[PDB]
């Protein structure tokens, strides 16, 4: 059974001055993730910019953050769309680059029933011997997968996992409860790290954890061993520096820090843009900010 | 300026029997709509199943189409999507098989700001000659186009309309309100055109049209001619069949509506699914209460 | 049966300066509305400070209003409340004063079922001979009067109408086309009262009756003629001025914009709060481009 | 400073075969959750039907469970409304019968600002030398008393607590930490117990404690000592109990399942109704399930 630990990042792509993938750069990042606090990768999703990058380009990114990656830490790409098609061309691309699972989205957009979304994953996963994780994330796709849903999923030998970015962590609770011990419930939001963990979640799919990877590794340490206030301490500035990161689009304002903090990682491709001079001012002094 | 008058059907994608285009069957869908009301045709836009078609088939799709039009009603492309280069990519596509305009919706997935969409939406419209028509749908893209934004998207030249599925007359009054008269608000939600139609808007982009095209003809005619009783029996109508074809993911339901009346346009492609016998007894009784 | 025209309005509670009811003041209000487009008068209702008025004071406005309107108009009192004993006791005090109808509200914070409300409605119905109007108002008790328990309590014989505030003019087309035809629909926002006549609304329930009463009947009479043109000017100034009188809670703004065209009509009681500067100020620039 | 311990219990209030006040089974109901886990009592509030109380029934009410309580946990009785007038009044009339403190909550129906709610709360606790416990409950009151607005009304001196049943561990984060140490949140939702706790809340406001108070006690120890597998496994418990409790109108199913224990509470007043025989077959299931 594939273990991707307590933390695993979100990441972002890298652009060059042109906007094409930066892969000196996303080179850079990866080993700046792993040494500190990154358990596992996720390539190509939303905070990779999936919408914008080609298939071509996802193909060409995920080869590369496995080579770079050398077997440290599983390798998660984001080949999911709201097309099982599609989404089956892109696992077979992905499988056939070394990657070590795959994170499959609720589609977006199209609005699928428990039962369509159930076929979906279903027929995706069946087309891959990887790992899979499942996506749940209305805040994006509008529906959720219900908890019944994940839990016939679960059922499939290749499911081993969701992110749940739902934002509740009741529904967490009995996705958690009515799945078998070796299926992994992660939150989706950073925020909600140390109260979905307090229910049993193994870990969070990370965005902050870019700029604040150690501090977070911190807090699931304390609580892990029962040290409520120091992790409480903690989850007070997680919380601080993930609302300052989600003021103008994700992941515009994380590639931002990063280069504040000496990673440039290059800017977005429309429709998303780069932060106003009032943004980066605000940005910046949260980051200035953080305990060194 | 271009008049795409009071009844745009947003046209479902026929399918063979191994969910391909059946361009045959297109054929006779195009040629029973105009001769059932509808004064435009939107072609493969999210009732047209977008999501599921490649680049390559959307082309093919708008190609044929054109040609089965013959001219006789404008033809708008769902040529917009939620990544901006691949939008114009697409535009481009269709100007040159003669599409009369093209439909940009609000990128889904990626949650862009306003600004963001201004951008987006500005970049599209001046990489093409053609008529441009905004689609405001936050119950599929989640962000909404602000009044404000729409209102700025209007002043430029090519961006003549708005489709405005927002389920909000008070919004679509305010944007009637704050655009010039050469610049026109659809409904796009068939169950609002009349009191849409109230308030300043132009029409409807429909999807019950392919059922009961010549019932809302009528209902226009009447509320235009200030015959509000007889309007608002049509009315009744229309949002009691509005209201079945959504009770499973569209378009599924009108697809085998259209089935039952004897318009043969095949399934729907994964994720979504088939009617259960269930759903269809259920689409069964709504569409035997017509009258005939 | 009882016939409520076109624009019963929801009247504020005159209070003087130690936040008494005026009762001069009172006298003077109710005649300026009956000379400026109001056909039935909602005393003491949510407009008036339901809330904050003892029992005593409410049957003594009762009392009041019942005396100088003296037949010219319906009186409306609001006597339901989220507690079906003292509803009872109150629409029968209400009924003793000489009312010629009680306004019903949906019970606000406990929540009460479908059937709970029926049997509520039911029971206070039963308690007087004079007619009933239903409130449903989701946004300020939450739950939902639905079509089909309004269409159950239309069949009692003194519940001839409703208020609807629930912002949708989708479930009204359903309550219009399922009760008779002496079971009235008023819209319950004033923004909604030209969209909602389209779709057979009998009238509008409304709070800028108070201060643009004319142009609302000319808005009414320019629709019922046909004269769109007219009748779309006139709903956008509704919907504006509207949305001007709900930027800080109710009544506040009307009170303070009724002072500002020389009817004052006092303050408002705790928990509610004079306007700010800033609100005044707001508001102010609304009210002084009224076309008048 | 008044120590509420880590479940307070928002006691029903027993009525007899009239629907009056059943004091005998008020007095047995008392004892029994103080030897069941319960730490404070809640007199009177939402849950104690406090809508359907009279002022005299609430002030009899408190004056009783003073009595029996007899010292041994906290009273904290229920005595804000929508009124503050109104409020002061109960307020007064519960310190002179020996209550401990109160309960506020924001006011429903009349949908107040943050500046309004702020000189409601700071009125209501100047007119009284008990501690005040403020109850965000947008869930019933629409508003939500915001973060600020609690950390203002927490420099003033006697309001100590908060029952937040926002729904919402990040805003109570946020809370927590703004706050002086001597000010305590409380989950106002039982499935968020643990999650609260685990971001810094002193405890939980309770329902389900009425029947798995004890169950709810080991679960708090467990947690406190850092043993999260048992906790978890109660937790489930918790959330899966809960859930059955408001399937129908609060607080009619816990006033069941009390009596389905042995513990006769009575029915309820309209607007609310007693379950239907197929929810409470529904009920019995669920607290079938609870092991023994
Ligand atoms: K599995
Ligand atoms: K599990
Ligand atoms: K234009
Ligand atoms: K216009
Ligand atoms: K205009
Ligand atoms: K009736
Ligand atoms: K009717
Ligand atoms: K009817
Ligand atoms: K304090
Ligand atoms: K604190």
């Amino acid at each position: 059974m594939i273990d991707f630990g307590t933390i695993a990042t979100a990441m972002v792509t890298p652009f060059d001055i042109n906007g094409n993938i930066d892969f000196a750069k996303t080179t850079k990042l990866v080993n700046y993730l792993i040494d500190n606090g990154t358990t596992a990768i996720v390539v190509g999703g939303t905070t990779g910019e999936s919408p914008t990058l080609t298939s071509e380009e996802k193909v060409a990114l995920y080869r590369h953050v496995v080579s770079v990656v050398d077997k440290r830490v599983p390798v998660i790409a984001g080949t999911g769309s709201n097309n099982t098609h599609a989404s089956i061309d892109l696992t077979k691309k992905a499988t056939e680059v070394g990657v070590d699972a795959v994170m499959l989205v609720a589609p977006y957009y199209n609005k699928p029933s428990q039962e369509g979304m159930y076929q979906h994953f279903k027929a995706i996963a069946e087309s891959t011997p990887l790992p899979v994780m499942l996506y749940n994330v209305p805040g994006r796709s509008i529906v959720q997968i219900s908890v019944d849903t994940v839990v016939r999923l679960s059922e499939i030998e290749n499911i081993v996992a969701i992110k749940d970015a739902g934002g509740d962590v009741l529904t967490m609770t009995e996705i958690i409860e009515k799945t078998a011990d070796d299926f992994a419930v992660y939150s989706g939001d950073d925020g909600l790290t140390l109260p979905a963990m307090a229910v049993g979640a193994k870990g969070i799919v990370s965005v902050a954890s870019h700029v604040i990877g150690n501090e977070m590794q911190e807090m699931i340490a304390a609580f892990q061993a029962g040290e409520f206030k120091k992790a409480q301490k903690l989850h007070q500035l997680l919380v601080r520096v993930t609302d300052s990161l989600f003021m103008a689009p994700s992941p515009t304002p994380v590639k931002t820090a990063l280069q504040m903090v000496g990673l440039d990682v290059g800017s977005v491709r429309l429709p998303l843009l780069p932060l106003t001079e009032e943004e980066r001012v605000t940005l910046q002094s949260v980051m200035q900010s953080i305990p060194r």
